[PDB]
């Protein structure tokens, strides 16, 4: 009966994908001063079937400080916006996620640190010749620097996996894209301060201002959708496909620290990153980390370094410190099919206001 | 009864699975030439004719000395990709497959390498892996009274890969040969003076006028499928693999003016994999500045991803990890082809920002095409 | 044609095991020790449902007690620190049995990029070498103590979706044996002049290195909850009873110009070939040789280059090239099997020859059991 539905919606996302054409436009811009406003509700375009958006974002930003100069956060410019949410036609919120977690899962997906351009022997030219995402590593004292930085925000799982989908023909009942951006408070941290959601930290960090943030958002769809007595993959289009974070506190040295997936959600991706007091370590603050079931069963117990080393075949690099990332694609993480199943770290060390930011991708089912 | 047609398909595929599963895959050298380009700079390679033929891998080596008493010179953006100006194939029947420049096609080898053609990537590993053997190499500059050393690979595809073997050429024996023309770079297009239009030059710098290459030399290694299966019918082969042309080739358009769309148009019967469009905005190289947007349109007003430079460029950094040179922009429709007739005329856009004098777009294009 | 029957009912299992267990990556051991009083072990791996290979790591202290010389990194590196391994099943039939070089080589060709490696790129965002998952100092100064850290993979499944190679270990009786042999104060150090090729360290102040210690920890990567059907356990037996092995050799014996040949033995299903031209104890990128192949018994070659364009070939594999001296050859897809056409040999013709040369073979195969 089931079986039956699972093979339909795939020949009907199949068909899709062979009929239809792929359409990227832009839908807005906007350039402005934080000062002045720092969160958007950006309306989407009502188009046959929507893939997600690209959401690119450039600002100036001044360091008028009379001698102290500001660096780059581990996160740097991925926290030019600080939070995405989604609502489709329905009104059913889909992502809502920080700029950080959302720029983590888009490097997750590619495979490579997100729209980066690797670095070769060639003597051709290639290399960072257009700047796609970029920030200066420090702005001194006086001086102005450009920043560029890009997220996707998806709907759809992939080019080829439409779950997630959203069908946009829908007149009158529009979809809305919230973006929150930086301002002159969470882009700049004292030195001693913690740099979670900064984007430079240095003793030249309270008299750093925005000059100008902009905005373009360019929205990824399906047109001339097949038409039969229209097809399309219904299991796909009824499937949310999320990114959200929280925060978890309560760490101690030495002793477990679990976090419970309270699933019937498919969690595809989980990432951990330990905000050890503003301080961000490279492992060392930790004996273990793993995933396990309620049978003490770790299918995963592992040092920090080998946890690392499994990162490192997914996306060619780390992390920044203190950021875990743990794949669950293939065999998603659905507690009514595994039994609770937690997210667990054991720290070495605690330092005060110790927490985990978790960040989870996954699918469920909608309404 | 277009079922003909999805029963040659099926056909052509099966065949082409028994031929890659049957056939023993060989790369042999079919020439080697050292010579001075004050001499000579075209060649016409005669390739052997057996089984069917997939590639030609081209290794080009060259030493310059910059004679000048004084003046440097620096790669320019194209650098060592300019040592082979122009590559022509034509099959046993004469009918001519690509043609295009030593940029271009190394453009497309990168494209379809997924990163820089047979480049050496820089990572943190402890253990000795890095640029060991200089496989595609060129000093940054070479100094007034130095001499340098160049080494330069390009891939001449007839089929487009090593599992899809349209493109390819069945090298019978119809004792018509095929034929390889390479024209290189010589002292009068390797060297660009201070000023002067860098596209087509290795090098450029106040020392140019006294550069000249001491020996270029080029060997030719010729891929293909040995020991083709045969059944009951006789040789077992795609043909439709085989009766079609997977060509590269290039063209120059002019006539841009600030901020108005300029469209050149692709041609019917072609279906175009991809496009590169190169800005040379009359000698000057630009990272997008110069240009508002880029597009794909059909002459319907709809175009399919009218993006500014930078998003433009997003899109690549997905394809080839990387961005391409300055002015270089690269568009990929592998898998839905541009093909007007399956969707009526198409152009590909460019709506400059600022246009110098002698402005013009360097098109090339990869593309599937019948015999006949 | 019966055999097709075997085949499509083996990866038919293949694929219901893929799906049904669930993969489990434990740690089996761990162990510190001194160099100076042993450096052979022998692990024991949990025999726990289908095992397709091992993660091991390996931490190392070397101190340059050295009055004033340093010493440098050789090509290979913290590689060395393993010097060989040998698997046994629980059938006492030996899979991998190989050189820890060899193995972080075919690593580093299965992954496509220098194994477990950070790679550099343009990000602003602070990705990078931030955990030294493999990790060496370039240099360890006289008087200092460096800290390195290596990793590498046994294989016994050939893939985490290929089992051919895996094994059964819920045939208790006999325990597997996982054999490692480290590096020790003899191998790790060589003096200036003296052939790097097992060292981890060369330089002046050799001789008065040592380690300070050497701790490893193996994980045990297997499937669990393997499913259950009619008749049975569904197992993928053609896999199962297939070894994918790792194993090296020596040939000495090379005179300038003149083609040496190391055949390929029959029965083997070879993969991957890597052939490392210790020259004498220098090791030179490629201008020691005149070209390299590999040829069918009478015919001629199918891949006779010379070594840059035979470099270039391997840069398609692993995005980089191996050290110096090092040649690899993917026959992936078409492995070399002298029952399917002849001997076939590995072609070396050296340009030039020092005292004391000869190629170090590596190989990566399949045969049945």
């Amino acid at each position: 009966r089931n079986q039956q539905a699972m093979a339909a919606n795939l020949q009907a996302r199949q068909i899709v994908l062979q009929q239809s054409y792929p359409v990227i436009q832009q839908v807005e811009t906007q350039t402005f001063d934080p000062a002045n406003r720092s969160v958007f509700d950006v309306t989407p375009a009502n188009v046959g079937i929507v893939k997600g958006f690209l959401v690119k974002v450039t600002a100036a930003i001044t360091n008028n400080h009379a001698t102290e100069a500001v660096a780059l956060t581990d996160f740097g410019p991925a926290n030019l916006v600080q939070r995405v949410i989604y609502y489709d036609p329905d009104n059913q919120r889909h992502t809502e996620t920080s700029g950080w977690h959302l720029h983590f899962v888009n490097t997750a997906k590619q495979g490579a640190p997100f729209l980066s351009s690797m670095v070769t022997d060639s003597p051709i030219k290639y290399g960072d010749v257009m700047n796609v995402i970029d920030a200066p590593a420090t702005i001194a004292a006086g001086a102005t620097g450009e920043l560029t930085m890009y997220y996707w925000v998806p709907l759809a799982y992939s080019e080829t996996d439409l779950t997630g989908a959203v069908l946009a023909n829908v007149p009158q009942s529009k979809q809305r894209l919230k973006l929150e951006f930086a301002n002159n408070n969470t882009a700049f941290a004292a030195v001693g301060a913690n740099p979670l959601e900064a984007i430079y930290q240095g003793a030249g960090a309270a008299d750093c201002e925005f000059e100008e943030i902009s905005y373009t958002v360019y929205q990824s769809y399906l047109d001339q959708l097949p038409v039969g007595q229209y097809i399309l993959p219904l299991i796909d289009l009824s499937t949310l496909y999320n990114l959200e974070n929280s925060a978890q506190a309560g760490l101690t040295p030495n002793v477990d620290f679990v976090v419970q997936y309270a699933n019937l959600y498919r969690y595809l991706s989980t990432i951990a990153v330990f905000d050890n007091g503003g301080s961000f370590n490279a492992g060392t603050d930790i004996n273990y980390l793993s995933q396990r079931t309620a049978n003490f069963s770790d299918t995963r117990k592992l040092d920090p370094k080998t946890w690392a080393a499994q990162t490192r075949r997914r996306i060619a690099t780390d992390f920044p410190k203190g950021v875990y990332y743990c794949d669950n694609r293939d065999k998603p993480i659905y507690t009514l099919q595994y039994g609770n199943v937690g997210f667990v770290v054991n720290p070495k060390t605690v330092n005060q206001n110790a927490r985990l930011l978790m960040g989870y991708e996954y699918f469920t089912s909608r309404t």
